[PDB]
């Protein structure tokens, strides 16, 4: 499923950016989990990675 | 009317993340008010408690 993970990565990453919508997801089972996971990766990429990174500056 | 919230939430947390559009609104009588506290809650969400997620990492 080379292909399918190739588009699929494009669409993420773009969705990272803020910009796009999450279609794809009508061929899954239990939606539900999906959605927890994606809302538990922009929180650790927005909120805690980033402010890491601003952090580490301020203190160097 | 728990459907009725149960997409709602799904919406609002959509525009919390900063993709969709508030196309909901239509029923609602005094859009105004409906309008100044989604205002105030971005307010809220993005100015106040997110920087003091920030601030918290810089001191300690
Ligand atoms: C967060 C940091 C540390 C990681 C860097 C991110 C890259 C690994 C991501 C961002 C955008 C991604 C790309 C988005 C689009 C494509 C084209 C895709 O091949 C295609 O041309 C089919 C899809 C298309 O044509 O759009 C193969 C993967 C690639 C390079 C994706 C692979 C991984 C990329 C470079
Ligand atoms: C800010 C932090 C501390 C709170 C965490 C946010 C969650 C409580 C929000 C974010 C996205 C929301 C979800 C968006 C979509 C759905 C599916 C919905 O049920 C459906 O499948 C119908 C709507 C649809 O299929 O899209 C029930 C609520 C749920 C889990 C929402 C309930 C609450 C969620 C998980």
């Amino acid at each position: 499923d080379s292909e399918t993970f190739s588009t699929f990565l494009l669409d993420l990453f773009k969705l990272t950016i803020g910009m796009g919508d999450l279609e794809m997801l009508s061929s899954t089972k239990y939606p539900v989990v999906f959605i927890i996971l994606l809302v538990t990766y922009i929180i650790l990429t927005f909120v805690l990675l980033l402010n890491m990174l601003i952090a580490l500056m301020g203190e160097t």
